[PDB]
């Protein structure tokens, strides 16, 4: 059974696109996500079908049309169906950081630090890119970090919670997946910045080192109790910057004995109560935890070369251009 639609490439000029072998792979309040095979190339795609009101633009679509980056899933096409549905057609990526982490956790093992470095570095590159446009993802979690098993390339997906943040325009605070939710959001802040994604990235890093979520809250409010158990009660000034008294647990005692000190140091500079005290994504990319990735002899565990990690555009470096001397090593 072949379906033929008139799709606009993600130059607004539609073309006929045919696909087959459709199967449901995902769900949500937005609608359904399918996997399908394009007829000409045989390439696999993910098709996200969203119920769309004909009165007003789709925010996810407008954000996806502006993105062109190696570490973000590419919007190949979009089309309409049926009650109108918007359908986003993206290149299919079979694995995720969530599935990889779960496999290690069930086998009582930790993910090799080379993979933690490769995944986190590519996530920080995708965030430096989207943040350079004022766009905040607002749902950074391991389930939205797609991985190519053979190349170790990471791609950020699901821009359904994303938003261009404009100063003076309030934003919803009950946002982000709970375990990865920044403390200013739990305090009800509506004037938050892109640094909420950096808190989420720090939660993903800590989870990859620990083998389980660092802050496993059982409700939106208990999420703050879980955070407090580790970072201690925030001071009055920390609370002001964001929007059961306990002393902070020492960072070295949070992680396992053989955890690299550079991973702990990076984690401590991401999981800060004060949003402005957190590293920006470009600064996180320049951290000494990623030094091994800038070694000219670095290879993936399967013997292949690592993905292209140094092809930074001017747009990616725009927040701090002098960081290119650390980010692009002389051999590249
Ligand atoms: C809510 C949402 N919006 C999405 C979107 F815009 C694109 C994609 C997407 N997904 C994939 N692959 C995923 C590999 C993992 N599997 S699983 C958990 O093993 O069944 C789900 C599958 O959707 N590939 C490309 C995409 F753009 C996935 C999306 N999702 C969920 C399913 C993560």
């Amino acid at each position: 059974k072949v379906t033929t639609v008139v799709a606009t490439p993600g130059p607004d000029r539609p073309q006929e696109v045919s696909y087959t072998d459709t199967k449901v792979i995902g769900n949500g309040s937005f609608g359904v996500v399918y996997q399908a095979k394009l007829c000409d190339s045989g390439e696999l795609v993910a098709i996200k079908k969203v119920l769309q009101d004909k009165r007003f633009k789709n925010r996810e679509l407008q954000i996806m049309r502006k993105l062109d980056h190696c570490n973000i899933v590419r919007l190949r096409y979009f089309f309409y169906s049926s009650e109108v549905y918007l359908n986003l057609v993206l290149d299919y990526v079979p694995e995720t950081v969530y599935r990889v982490a779960r496999h290690y956790s069930r086998a009582k093992q930790t993910l090799p630090v080379i993979y933690v470095k490769l995944y986190m570095y590519q996530l920080f590159r995708s965030l430096a890119y989207i943040h350079s446009f004022g766009i905040c993802h607002r749902d950074i979690k391991p389930q939205n970090l797609l991985l190519d098993p053979d190349t170790a390339v990471l791609k950020l997906c699901d821009f359904g919670s994303a938003k261009q943040l404009v100063r003076g325009e309030p934003n919803v605070s009950y946002i982000c997946s709970r375990y990865y939710r920044a403390p200013e959001l739990i305090f009800g802040a509506t004037d938050y910045t892109s640094s909420i994604d950096v808190w989420s990235a720090g939660c993903v890093l800590a989870e990859l080192l620990l083998g389980q979520p660092i802050f496993p809250g059982d409700s939106g409010v208990d999420q703050l109790v879980e955070i407090i158990k580790v970072l201690g009660t925030p001071t009055r000034e920390q609370i002001r910057e964001m929007n059961p008294q306990i002393k902070a647990h020492p960072w070295t005692k949070v992680f396992r004995p053989r955890t690299p000190p550079e991973a702990i140091a990076l984690c401590s500079r991401l999981l800060e109560y004060t949003p402005t005290a957190r590293l920006t994504p470009l600064e996180a990319c320049a951290h000494s935890f990623f030094d091994e990735l800038r070694d000219p002899n670095v290879k993936l565990p399967n013997g292949r070369d690592t993905p292209a990690l140094f092809n930074f555009t001017t747009q990616e470096l725009s927040s701090n251009p002098p960081l290119a001397t650390i980010l692009i090593p002389p051999h590249a």
